[PDB]
């Protein structure tokens, strides 16, 4: 499949994304939880008690039974409120987070794409090598078993032959844990992925660095949330400040109780007192509770809550130079990969030439086979840098709008186009 | 020493193991403290009260005191058993934890102690091309004593052999900084350790990627926790709606209470009621409390604890992806790690033999001394990558068995057998 | 601006360490918080209850309404100094922390200053090399248009042209990235910086390695908090034990209470029962609370409270451990250092020779252009590897003092000395 199509298949089963997901929804379902306070308060209690008198109580004993229906509604508590409030910005926060973890599997599976990709490169260029070190080889032999070139034209070259084996070797190795990198994040295999175009490819020059900045500086995910957690910690500064203002409550209960009594003293004095009572009650009534003085606590606990407020700020500070960073090098790189991807074009193309000659000479004495062999590891080395630098072409695009904070599904179209040519995995 | 032993020297002081292993006993012990709360719970109060009466209570004053021993009894309260429960999932965690902890220290002392091994080969191979570089200087110096090579040979092998002097001094740099690494993983400081022996050196095919990747399934210590932490998610969904059941709490009591009246509308009055009162009693009692409605909370609870469930399951499927990609890398490197000592081993030889024929040619003014000190680099690095592709091969080993979940001080023994001669880690 | 203007630039607005600044001032301000609880606790309430009777009760009605004003007093409650104690120690772990987060922010900006320096000499090296390259090449054409040299000749010097250009491009975009983290470290942007006085640079045998170790060992700020933090884990145990202590508090108060009744069975019986009873009443007491029993709780905790003190035991072992490998690693790179400055001074000038002749010879058809081009690349590496090796020796020192834990804004001075030459950090 191609980017477009790898990504999907992720976006549906990345573990880490999803859990993300559960984070926020757990996040705002305690919005619930965080306002439930407010609600009414419906609890039904019961209880029973055999009491036993010993001294002046001594001879009296009863058996009392109660079952109250007790009901509570918070009138006026300023920190109830206070709460749902900051459970709500802290959903909020939960929220930018998990956008954050959006954007991150987009870079993520992108990178680990075109890492496949440039793995597979690496490999045949590397055969690419391979195979000429060998011409080459086959030849310095023909030409030493006419006497034209020493022994030394064969060992050589047969050296340097073992040599881009044990490379092709790794190079191999390295096609495969890139695979498994890819199968990792999307979860699945693939036996091929649609190869860079380059006959299409063209780099573009980034937006001028001023607008990008000015964009990421309202938009960069990361500045959104040291922003929302600046304002929570403000907020946080308010909650500490309550514990100042008085509370109302209002209370509303319906309860039975049976009470009977037992024992000496019971037995005669009579005076209607240990007749088994038999009490229905119907209660509502206020509480009015301030605090007056506490130790010097609600003040030491809005002092840390403002230079936590402070901290939450030089917070915001650091997130924004970060920001500003990300967005200066992000530009400084995608222009220096457009910028390198040319010189590499073109180093391939003078390698290519130098290489030709080299060959062309050492096929008629004029040329020396370490020129021969130095040419073509010179070529081979071009030819994979410029493979290379057009990756990071792509990839730096993708951390440009990242920094920006509006990398999304589309930027993810915008490449799988300069996608094309279907080549495979297997390093058959 | 060598590496079995210098791990159990290690295995008894590594202050890193030795605090996970701290950290299981408290998780352990706190089982305790989980179960408390069901068990029988008794205190001591006594009190004083002097009161005071200012209105139709005036000139009555009062003397109390008291002093009962109370018991407590958790008859039905299932939330408290679900915490004892928790406190166990928890303790086991935090086990399989320590084990996790306690194969780190293994695969970490090995790899320190192999990069003490291949900072000592950097360093001798290092000096034997130095050597070399010396001999062909010495040499061209005296060809050209004898006008039969220009300045600039001599010039040439000396300025390649100031190079590898800045190496030298660099390799024997890493090899200190290398032992310091071993110091504090094992606290010791060791004079010498049994090296490889590249003999009696062999590699060995590794089991097929299925049964390792279908025994990591069941055995890997990160696998497990995943799944230990995704039973706990469970355990702490029912947590969250024990919230609707009813307690069943017992009280028991006996206390005495001394009461003495005085002032103005005692004096007189009588109707013994300001007699002073000096009453006893025994109780023995049953709560029933149950929840009927709060505000929505038990529910956004039970939600809250059921996307946090949701959390733990992806979790389980990122440690699986995570088990299958170390499973399959470590294999692929381990045969890419077999596989590169073999290309290595060669290229030693196809190496070995070109620097003889340019020093031979050198000799006799058919081999340039570029040719010589180029083939003289070619072959002490093809030396260092085989034996760096050895130790490797080694830690590979170690890795598919980390992967596996059963990496042992076994493992560790296997491997102390390939080594033998001693040699000092110190660069005299 | 020089380092020591760069550094004061920053320390004024390091969003970073202004944080741990707001960090400390909390964590001291609640040390307020912390003893509030030893003071007086005063607070007012006030209720109003409308009862109804309905069984033995009916006919009998009520509205009373109260209004006290309560005040608490903790006499001997070892648990609220605890918490108090424990509060402080926290603060000072804080500070401990605040000062290793001062000398990181010297290290850093030291750091971020000399690698815009480094980042300079990269740059201007690489334009000697490619001015170098160009002169050969312009040279190789002139040999060239008088058959003097092959095609092969031009072609060489071309293509290792082309190469360092795609160089320069990066080592330009280096110094724009280095001077990026400059900039989010001291928030500023340098026009040029004082650059490393080469004619007065001389490096300085460090202390011996046993006295910096011993220094570390009682003033690295890593050390010191590991200690800290074992006396808090202690401290904690005592915290646990207190849970067995009996507590005694003070209780004062002042209430009215207003009640008056209303109903059937209120019109009638009289018995002065029904009147409205106004009450006033003044309290003081001492409560006395002892656990006897608490379901092993308190013991289970002072365990834990154990197993918790030998990790931060092991935890300080681990500390100490790292104090060692870090200074021994700093002495040993500081000598690397100064020893590598020494054969890298040497190497530039071997290839400086080297490559003098091979142009000279190349001049008269007895070099030939390969040989001339690698010089060229031998000098113009020995020539960075010094200028680096130099910066390196720098850091190294700075390195040592932290590990001593005694790096401050005068160590940043002794070195704002060997700065001078101010030069550009603009690739113009
Ligand atoms: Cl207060
Ligand atoms: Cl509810
Ligand atoms: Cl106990
Ligand atoms: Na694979």
């Amino acid at each position: 499949e191609n980017l477009m199509q790898v990504y999907q298949q992720a976006r549906l089963s990345n573990p880490e994304l999803r859990k993300s997901a559960a984070d926020r929804d757990a996040a705002f379902e305690k919005i619930n939880e965080a306002r439930s306070p407010l609600l009414p308060q419906l609890g039904l209690g019961a209880d029973y008690t055999y009491s036993n008198g010993y001294r002046d109580a001594n001879g009296i004993n009863s058996n009392a039974t109660s079952a109250s229906l007790q009901l509570t509604q918070s009138i006026f508590d300023m920190s109830k409120w206070r709460a749902l409030t900051l459970q709500e910005k802290a959903a909020g926060i939960q929220d930018v987070t998990y956008q954050t973890d959006q954007q991150t599997l987009i870079l993520n599976t992108a990178t680990a794409y075109f890492n496949v990709l440039n793995a597979i490169d690496v490999l045949s260029y590397t055969q690419a090598q391979k195979e000429a070190i060998y011409r080459q080889l086959d030849q310095t032999t023909q030409r030493f078993n006419v006497g034209l070139v020493a022994i030394t034209d064969v060992q050589n070259a047969r050296a340097q032959y073992d040599t881009v084996l044990a490379n092709e070797l790794t190079a191999r190795n390295n096609l495969d844990n890139a695979v498994e990198q890819l199968r990792q994040i999307t979860g699945n295999y693939y036996p091929e992925l649609a190869a860079l175009n380059v006959e299409n490819f063209k780099t573009d020059k980034p937006q001028p660095v001023n607008a990008l900045l000015k964009e990421a500086e309202k938009r960069n995910l990361s500045l959104l949330q040291a922003r929302l957690s600046q304002d929570l910690a403000r907020e946080q500064i308010r909650q500490a400040q309550d514990g100042h203002l008085p509370t109302l409550d209002l209370t509303a209960s319906t309860g039975i109780s049976d009470t009977s009594y037992s024992g000496s003293k019971t037995r005669g004095a009579a005076g209607t007192q240990y007749d088994d009572s038999n009490m229905g009650q119907n209660k509502v009534g206020l509480s009015f509770s301030l605090p007056i003085y506490q130790g010097g606590m609600v003040n030491s606990q809005v002092k840390q809550a403002q230079y936590n407020f402070v901290g939450a700020s030089e917070q915001l500070e650091s997130a924004h130079r970060s920001v500003v960073q990300t967005v200066r090098s992000s530009f400084n790189n995608i222009n220096a990969s457009i910028s390198s991807i040319n010189a590499y074009k073109q180093a391939v193309v003078s390698a290519q030439s130098s290489l030709d000659a080299m060959e062309a000479g050492y096929s008629v004495g004029t040329s020396t086979i370490v020129d021969v062999l130095d040419a073509t590891t010179t070529l081979y080395n071009a030819k994979q840098e410029l493979a290379n630098a057009r990756y990071n072409y792509l990839i730096n695009q993708l951390n440009i709008k990242s920094a920006l904070g509006t990398l999304n599904e589309q930027d993810l179209l915008a490449l799988n186009n300069a996608l094309s040519k279907p080549v495979s995995t297997n390093p058959e």
